[PDB]
């Protein structure tokens, strides 16, 4: 049982970050029919992606040392029931409040993906074995929020909102089965104490460390206006520019195509090339991109083409740029790698919180001009934390 069907973990812990990630691609575009239903504002539009993330740092600390405690597996497997049951209870939500809640709760199940079951995965498999699985977990990751809004999109003028959570619970069940006959228990500290001033004490440890903090909040600031764009896309296509959802889904394709040939060309550049050069060329296209797009808008609010032409060589720079910047994130501490993909993890997620909310009101006041002049400042924080992050 070894051997081969060991594989059935991967693919299930990969299938479950599948469900949780378009959990929140395919649910944007499928926002406008929800918001409709409630009869709610658009702005609780992008606030939807911003409960859902907010959930996805809540228990992030907490879940890693507490299954290397009490074991990895029945700590994943709870963590699956959970988005399981979370998506079917927001079918009763009844309100834009108690949906949003919902869809917090729901978020809390992103915290397993990466402090447990990828815990488990660099503990199981050799280090060789692992750099395959985390490239399909990242291919993956890049195909959500492509095929996510697209999918999405279509799902509205076929089959009520409410389907789509019943859709990621069956996709996430069947995870959970695999999951259940195939992950490993990979947990050394059984039975130790876990405690929670000696676990504060690590992470003040790492926030007091300066390059490890640039890194981490230039990953947060850089990816943030993609994910506004996610977050805000049907209201500023759809409701603000008066489009249909085949030109918001016709949208999506030059961006988040442009997001995975950036990758692309980050595979094939990786032997040659060093991170931190791959960092200053990714530079170039992230820094144009959201100039262009800023500049483009500020002149006329109303082309979506050169603001989406700006996101798509913006998405370019991030492609090529992003993967090399979280090695150096990591490496950049010395501490229990556990300990520090939590804490950048929940600092990308601070900055995405607060960003999209910010994000929100920037375009609600200001229309796509001030959408893109905050994309732009972004921008500059992150081109601000590398000339600090190295040297
Ligand atoms: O960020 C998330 N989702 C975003 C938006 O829904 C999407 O899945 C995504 C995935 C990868 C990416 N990237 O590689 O820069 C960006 C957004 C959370 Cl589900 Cl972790």
């Amino acid at each position: 049982r070894l051997g081969r069907q060991a594989l059935l973990f991967p693919l299930c812990l990969v299938l479950y970050e599948f469900s949780t990630y378009i959990g929140n691609d395919m649910i944007q575009p499928g926002m406008l029919a929800v918001v409709e239903q409630y009869q709610a504002g658009i702005d609780w539009v992008p606030t939807s992606m911003t409960a859902y993330l907010a959930g996805g740092m809540f228990l992030q600390w907490l879940l890693g040392p507490l299954s290397d405690r009490i074991g990895r597996r029945p700590v994943m497997l709870a963590g699956v029931v959970w988005f399981i049951v979370t998506c079917l209870a927001i079918l009763l939500a009844q309100n834009i409040e108690q949906f949003t809640l919902l869809r917090f709760l729901q978020g809390i199940s992103l915290c397993f993906i990466g402090a447990v079951g990828y815990a488990a995965i660099r503990e199981s498999f050799e280090e060789a074995v692992c750099i395959k699985i985390t490239a399909l977990m990242a291919n993956v990751a890049l195909i959500a929020p492509l095929l996510g809004p697209l999918v999405g999109a279509a799902w509205i003028h076929v089959l009520p909102w409410e389907g789509m959570f019943v859709l990621f619970a069956a996709l996430a069940a069947i995870s959970f089965f695999g999951l259940q006959r195939a992950m490993p228990e990979t947990a050394t500290r059984i039975g130790e104490k876990l405690s929670l001033k000696e676990l504060g004490r690590d992470y003040k440890l790492v926030l007091k460390n300066g390059r490890f903090v640039a890194g981490a909040l230039a990953l947060g600031f850089v990816s943030l206006p993609l994910l506004a764009w996610i977050a805000q896309s049907p209201i500023i296509i759809i409701t603000g520019e008066q489009l249909s959802s085949y030109e918001y889904g016709l949208l999506q394709v030059p961006i988040f195509g442009a997001l995975i040939a950036g990758n692309l060309l980050l595979a094939r550049l990786t032997s040659r090339r060093t991170v931190r050069s791959l960092i200053i060329m990714g530079g170039w296209p992230i820094m144009i991109g959201l100039l262009v797009a800023a500049a483009a808008t500020v002149i006329s609010s109303h082309a979506y083409l050169w603001m989406t032409a700006g996101l798509s060589i913006y998405a370019f720079g991030i492609g090529l740029a992003n993967a090399g910047l979280v090695r150096l994130t990591l490496f950049a501490s010395d501490m229990s790698k556990g300990t520090v993909s939590a804490a950048m993890g929940m600092l990308q997620m601070l900055i995405f919180t607060v960003g999209i909310e910010i994000s929100k009101h920037a375009w609600l006041n200001g229309g796509n001009g001030l959408f893109n002049l905050f994309n732009l400042v972004n921008g500059i924080l992150w081109l601000s934390l590398m000339v600090i992050f190295l040297k």
